[PDB]
DNA sequence: CGCTAGTCGACAT
DNA sequence: ACGACTAGCG
């Protein structure tokens, strides 16, 4: 999630209604809806006692969307990508200290504390992912486990042509290049669009509404696989972009202590990890529902070997693949918690 | 004055 | 895997 990404482009932004899709398909951010479901049940996940409410909380939303006669797609966040591994480590430290700054220390202290260190705490594990899988399924929703991170996935099922919108809280969407992402939805259907053709009808971004530049932007602006420059948020990287003749990124980046009037000493492992981050904007490993293979987000270009692009995902086999994207596949402990077959019992796989 | 990083409440009841 | 509010810096 980038920080101020909403008001810099909120011109490119319109209120819509779910509605105007009916008919239509759209895939889901369900991580999002979970974590945001499991807040009314923290004490008891935290303290590993047994609950059932988050599962309800998107099933209301799922019956929602298919009350609107919407056709969901729920995708889910699988292995842990090691690009984003730092971040990660960051997420679970916190986690961890939150859950034992509460689970001990205001156990016998105070107790208003303890639901707010509970709430600080929340781990979407992939059990209660695959209890609400096998709700939706059961009720008839299809179900979509990323190899890795879910952002690609639904970027990609977007620009296939598989949905025509994507529902999410995460606003790094728009920096995979997805053409239409509905944010801030509210239970009854009201949330906020945003159509990557319409990023041209923004003032401060100026040239930079391109999907190239506008990923770049968002990337040295700061993002979950490369921190930014101390002292660069959103407009400087906007900027930097604007007063950039040069096609070529790597000289730009160079130069942006001359760009900005800044004291910038750019080091080299933001150069190289400029790259990685762009490499996993671009090509991040996502999973082919209709082939039942594992692809890259966008095809290959010519300036890129794909066997120095291990952050971007490693590969495993097709079959592999398929059962981690049933769910039948624990991502945590690789172990078949589940035997579901989709061509047996117009779905997404054939 | 524009802008960035960092804190703390809402997130959903 | 959030965002309003703002103190402080260039
Ligand atoms: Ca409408
Ligand atoms: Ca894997
Ligand atoms: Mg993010
Ligand atoms: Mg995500
Ligand atoms: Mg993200």
């Amino acid at each position: 999630g980038i920080q101020g990404l909403l008001q810099f482009i909120k011109e490119a932004s319109e209120p819509i209604h779910v509605r105007k899709y009916k008919g239509q398909v759209v895939a889901v951010d369900t991580y999002c809806w979970l974590h945001k479901g499991a807040i009314a049940c923290a004490e008891k996940l935290a303290k590993g006692e047994p609950t059932d409410r988050y599962v309800g909380f998107c099933m209301k939303f799922v019956n929602m969307l298919l009350s609107h006669g919407i056709k969901p797609i729920l995708v889910f966040d699988g292995c842990t990508l090691p690009s984003k591994k730092e971040v990660e480590r960051s997420r679970r430290e916190r986690r961890q200290a939150n859950l034992l700054k509460g689970k001990q220390l205001l156990r016998e202290g105070k107790v208003s504390e303890a639901r707010e260190c509970f709430t600080r705490s929340i781990n979407i594990t992939h059990a209660m992912a695959h209890k609400v899988i096998k709700a939706a399924r059961s009720q008839g929703v299809d179900c979509l486990v990323a190899p890795y991170e879910a952002d690609a996935q639904l970027a990609y099922l977007n620009k296939a042509g598989i949905v025509q919108a994507i529902i999410t809280e995460d606003s790094d969407l728009l920096a995979f290049g997805c053409k239409k992402v509905i944010l801030k939805m509210d239970q009854f259907g009201n949330g906020l669009e945003i159509d990557q053709a319409r990023l041209g009808m923004c003032r401060q971004l100026g040239d930079v509404f391109t999907e190239e530049k506008f990923r770049y932007m968002c990337i040295l602006s700061g993002c979950d696989y490369l921190s930014s420059l101390r002292g660069i948020g959103l407009a400087k990287a906007c900027k930097v972009l604007r007063l950039a003749n040069n096609p070529d990124i790597v000289k730009v980046i160079k130069k942006i202590g001359h760009y900005l009037k800044m004291n910038i000493t750019v080091p080299e492992d933001y150069i190289n990890g400029f790259i990685r981050a762009n490499n996993t904007f671009l090509y991040q490993l996502v999973f082919d529902p209709i082939k039942r293979k594992l692809i890259p987000l966008n095809a290959y270009e010519d300036d890129v070997d794909p066997e120095t692009l291990s952050y971007a995902g490693q590969y495993v086999d097709d079959s592999i693949a398929l059962q981690i994207a049933l769910g039948n596949k624990d991502i945590n402990t690789f172990e078949q918690i589940d035997d579901y077959n989709p061509d047996t019992a117009e779905n997404l796989y054939f």
